């Protein structure tokens, strides 16, 4: 594994060359809040369908030029997934010779924006990547400025929609169009002591990378109190002796608790529904009462859906299960730990949040991890919160089974030791709120083309 780098999302001018209108129907996805905007957008499309999701599909989808989604310009309820089936149906049933999907947000990107407006985060991640999963699509996320008037915004939208671009992600700042790309962090491509009476909280800490982090913090940062959370409820401690010769995942967890406790660490392995406000409150009160204040959080709770790959074959329910730990779960956890004396709050995101080619066949996972990226950017002022867009870990967790796009990306799969060193640097330094640490074979690596 050759060369370490740290990539962050940067922006450069990408002017539109021509904007030729069509006459096929354009769908306009909105909600009650964004309906006035949607009406203004609609005046640029003589042929349109306004789909207000807060008001089923008997549509001749093959007659459409595409869809403009402006729900991300309002509140954009992360828990309401009804909008998804409109996108799926258009993607599946639409013309195979080109159709356009355009997602518009307002002030979601931190570029030339001192105040991230946390709306549209999961949806941006979907639209960024759909053209890599479906070769016939042109799909784009566009971020406008929060100040932009509806009339001006509608004009920008219409030109963008019918543009000659295949850029995955763009923003407009002071009337100028910019495209997103990845680049080695600007200058940095020490550490304080973790207090012995504070607790390190690790969600998804019971196996995989999170457990590896647990061992690492106990060994190298002198952590004395660990709370490791997952979904499984371990049996009472009195039962544990019956699992000595078991080869089960539960046996391994029990053994891991014992090995940590041998290092002189107090360890609790808990079941916690992270999106359940009442349970998270109660559990956090228990920790604070009986162990001590929270000195750090590592958010590893996460699932990939390995059964249903195609976006158009996923149900709302499937998608919700993948989002839950990273979206609702993260938000709920944050509300109950943001006033603790945190040294760090590290989110385990993925290269699939941001590299469209790797998102393919796992669109819901890209949505989930994308939300965490923006969440860190939006809350960096209030908490030492960092989203890490991890590459594949070769030796622990979900494992590798890496595909051609991953190999073709020039990303390498990383060792545990590589990953932990990456983590230590990310905590010790200011790479900013979102960073993609990669091991790359330097000869054959063009980070600046990763998002194209
Ligand atoms: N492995 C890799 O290469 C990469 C991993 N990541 C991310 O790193 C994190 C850990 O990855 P990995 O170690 O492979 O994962 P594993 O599947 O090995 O471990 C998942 C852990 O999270 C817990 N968990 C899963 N779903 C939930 C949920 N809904 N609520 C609470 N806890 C949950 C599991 O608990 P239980 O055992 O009780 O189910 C388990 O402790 C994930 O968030 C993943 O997206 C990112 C990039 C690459």
């Amino acid at each position: 594994d050759r060369a370490a780098c740290f990539l962050t999302k940067q922006w450069s001018l990408s002017p539109i060359g021509s904007a030729v209108p069509g006459t096929r129907t354009v769908a306009i996805l909105c909600c009650q809040e964004t309906a006035d905007l949607a009406a203004e957008v609609s005046s640029y499309f003589p042929n349109h369908l306004l789909i207000d999701v807060s008001r089923q599909s008997d549509i001749d989808w093959k007659e459409f030029d595409g869809l403009v989604d402006v729900i991300g310009c309002g509140w954009d309820d992360e828990g309401r997934l009804d909008w998804i089936e409109w996108v799926q149906r258009l993607v599946e049933f639409g013309h195979k010779e080109g159709l356009r999907l355009l997602c518009v947000t307002k002030g979601l990107e931190s570029f030339q924006n001192t105040s991230v407006r946390m709306a549209g985060a999961s949806r941006a991640g979907l639209y960024r990547m759909l053209q890599c999963e479906y070769s016939h699509l042109i799909s784009r996320h566009m971020d406008a400025e929060e100040v932009t008037d509806h009339r001006r915004l509608a004009k920008l939208i219409a030109d963008e929609f019918y543009s000659d671009s295949y850029d995955a992600e763009v923003c407009y700042r002071d009337g100028l169009r910019y495209q997103a790309f990845l680049k080695a962090h600007p200058e940095t491509g020490q550490s304080a002591v973790f207090p012995k009476d504070h607790v390190l909280l690790i969600t998804g800490g019971t196996r995989g990378i999170g457990l590896l982090c647990a061992r690492h913090f106990a060994e190298c940062y002198g952590v004395k109190k660990l709370v490791l959370t997952g979904r499984e409820q371990l049996p009472p401690r009195e039962e544990w002796a019956r699992f000595k010769t078991s080869n089960t995942s539960l046996a391994e967890k029990i053994q891991a608790v014992r090995e940590l406790e041998a290092k002189g660490v107090q360890v609790e392995m808990l079941s916690l529904t992270l999106s359940d406000d009442a349970q998270v409150e109660q559990t956090l009160q228990h920790i604070k009462r009986t162990l001590g204040p929270i000195g750090g959080v590592i958010h590893c709770a996460g699932l990939t859906d390995m059964d249903t790959l195609a976006f158009i074959r996923k149900t709302s329910d499937d998608i919700q299960r993948v989002l839950e730990p990273k979206v609702s779960g993260l938000t709920t956890l944050y509300r109950h730990v943001c006033n603790e004396p945190l040294q760090f709050f590290v989110l385990f995101s993925s290269v699939s949040a941001i590299i469209p080619e790797l998102s393919a066949g796992q669109a819901d996972y890209a949505m989930a991890n994308s939300y965490m990226d923006y969440f860190a950017e939006a809350h960096q002022k209030h908490a030492p919160i960092i989203s890490v867009q991890w590459p594949n870990w070769k030796e622990t967790g979900m494992g590798e089974v890496t595909n051609q796009a991953y190999r073709d990306s020039g990303l390498l799969s990383i060792t545990n030791s590589e990953g932990l060193r990456f983590l230590d640097q990310i905590v010790s330094k200011k790479f900013g709120p979102v960073v993609l640490p990669a091991m790359a074979n330097q000869t054959n690596w063009e980070p600046e083309l990763l998002m194209k």
